[PDB]
């Protein structure tokens, strides 16, 4: 029936919005099996793996594969109720979704659809997915495994990627507050001071020169990723076609942009562009959705072409 229409090419070119640091306001860990802890015992620290570790080992004999099922937001807002921390925001959502909103004018291929509700007592929006395990994806989560050292002092070989530790954030992206809950895969050092500069994204990929588009577009998506929960770095470790980790790479989140400043093309979406553009969205999605009375149902879709959609379900 009657549909809402968001173009990303209908946006002003407009100067980039404030985007506030993230603020941690809380953290859980999910055990490897499935007990939510309000406590960092699931935070690691990023130790450096030897060079030439071979990514394959382990799969599938060892591969204890995730879930694959959306989780509820309403954990995210059951953990901040119990923590007695209040929602004064306009969004609540995992990190992941509004990647995948700002990030969607980069790939057309990646179809998504969201479902969206406004909560009639804090009126925050609540967006999640109601809707991973090749050798590929096993080479990452491998990765990140050996990588990474558990707390040890004050407390096998197993790939279990269900096992994660989680930090909610509030960033605030031009007049949209946001709520964000994210995965983090490890600390640099001690945990203090706002943590998440500390934090730590690890990422496999195969190398290619930063000329190459495809390589681009990647490192924009994980700049985008980190960016929004305010992860300080990013490291890749750099693998060939056999999976062997051939090299590492540390980066600073803030300098991808700058990294990439001198090979973008004049038609390319840049940093800039993508928040501009974002913003624009989260009013648009403020905006129709504050168009309904609360506990209103709508879906969020995005399937090629450079349109968002929203329609209220029936
Ligand atoms: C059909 C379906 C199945 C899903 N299955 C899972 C799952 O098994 N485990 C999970 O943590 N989240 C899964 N999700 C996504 C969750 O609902 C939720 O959005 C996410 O867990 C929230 O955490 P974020 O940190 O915001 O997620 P993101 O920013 O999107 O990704 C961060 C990290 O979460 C992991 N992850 C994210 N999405 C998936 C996925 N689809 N499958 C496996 N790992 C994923 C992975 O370690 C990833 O690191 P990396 O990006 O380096 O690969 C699924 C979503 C759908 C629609």
């Amino acid at each position: 029936h009657m549909l809402r229409e968001f173009s990303f090419y209908d946006v002003p070119p407009a100067h980039v919005p404030p985007v506030s640091e993230p603020l941690e306001i809380a953290c859980y860990s999910l055990s490897r099996d499935r007990e939510l802890l309000l406590d960092d015992s699931k935070l690691s620290y990023y130790y450096p793996p030897p060079l030439f570790s071979d990514l394959n080992t382990g799969f599938p004999n060892r591969f204890h594969p995730p879930k694959s099922d959306p989780d509820p937001i309403s954990i995210v807002k059951d953990v901040l109720m119990t923590k007695g921390i209040q929602m004064n925001s306009s969004f609540l959502t995992w990190r992941g979704l509004i990647t995948k909103i700002m990030c969607a004018p980069l790939d057309p291929r990646n179809h998504w659809e969201t479902y969206l509700v406004m909560d009639p007592t804090s009126g925050i929006i609540m967006m999640e997915e109601r809707t991973n395990q090749d050798r590929m994806c096993y080479w990452g989560y491998k990765f990140s495994a050996i990588s990474t050292l558990p707390e040890i002092w004050d407390a096998n070989q197993d790939v279990v990627p269900d096992e994660q530790y989680c930090s909610i954030v509030k960033i605030n992206i031009g007049k949209s507050k946001l709520i964000l809950a994210g995965q983090v895969d490890c600390i640099w050092d001690k945990k203090p001071e706002n943590p998440n500069l500390h934090y730590v994204q690890l990422k496999t990929s195969k190398k290619y020169p930063l000329e190459n588009y495809g390589m681009r577009k990647k490192l924009l998506k994980y700049w985008a990723q980190s960016f929004l929960l305010g992860i300080g770095r990013i490291i890749i470790g750099f693998r060939d076609d056999n999976g062997i980790l051939i090299e590492m790479k540390e980066l600073f989140t803030h300098q991808i942009p700058k990294m990439l400043r001198p090979y973008f093309k004049p038609n390319d979406w840049t940093p800039n562009r993508l928040l501009v553009v974002l913003e624009h969205a989260l009013e648009w999605i403020k905006q129709t959705v504050k168009q309904h009375p609360p506990s209103t149902e709508f879906t969020l879709s995005y399937t090629g072409g450079s349109k968002l959609v929203l329609r209220q379900i029936i």
